[PDB]
């Protein structure tokens, strides 16, 4: 057991400290905890994949034991599959729109970045701040955030959120097959009115 505390969007208050069952970690895990601390200062919400890509690769399978000392895990909602530092509630801070996670249920590079062009991505959960694709990123940079964090779409208006999701999904369909997305094909999704 790693003693990770999990949350969903209905939780009254987010976790503020580690699971009571956790004791003091080995020096081996403490090293990973020390590496994680500044990463959580830089960015309060992270997927496992994004963290691994910022960590010494020898920490790969110690990471799951270290995270519960600093963070809790969303198991659904707009922050699904992200670890959030204790005491930070992304439902209360619209700046957390940048850290929302989009999961894709689809069938290579280990990157956490969504560029729209790198073939055979293995990642299936992308955070907004890691979307560099210049045709998709402006859609979420420019949009007026909602006045409340929605249970599914978080800080993003539904029609804009699902346009972005559809664009990403279409590009992934192709990238995972070893094909470049068709600009003209994708442009139909991009130019569609928002539902």
């Amino acid at each position: 057991r790693v003693w990770i505390i999990t949350t969903n969007m209905g939780v009254e208050s987010v976790p503020t400290c580690r699971h009571s069952k956790l004791g003091e970690p080995s020096k081996t895990i403490q090293e990973v905890i020390e590496a994680l601390k500044p990463l959580f200062e830089k960015r309060p919400v992270w997927t496992r994949r994004a963290l691994l890509n910022h960590l010494d690769p020898s920490y790969t399978h110690y990471l799951k034991f270290a995270l519960p000392y600093l963070s809790y895990l969303w198991t659904s909602g707009p922050f699904r599959d992200t670890y959030t530092r204790f005491g930070y509630d992304p439902r209360k801070d619209s700046n957390a729109a940048a850290y929302q996670a989009l999961f894709f249920k689809l069938k290579g590079t280990k990157t956490h970045v969504f560029d729209g062009k790198t073939l055979f991505p293995t990642n299936r959960v992308y955070q907004v701040c890691d979307i560099v694709d210049p045709t998709i990123a402006p859609l979420l940079k420019d949009t007026q955030l909602r006045s409340e964090c929605h249970r599914d779409t978080g800080w993003y208006r539904s029609g804009r959120y699902y346009k972005v999701r559809d664009l990403m999904r279409e590009k992934l369909f192709a990238l995972i097959e070893g094909e470049m997305p068709s600009e003209v094909a994708v442009n139909m999704i991009l130019n569609a009115e928002e539902v």
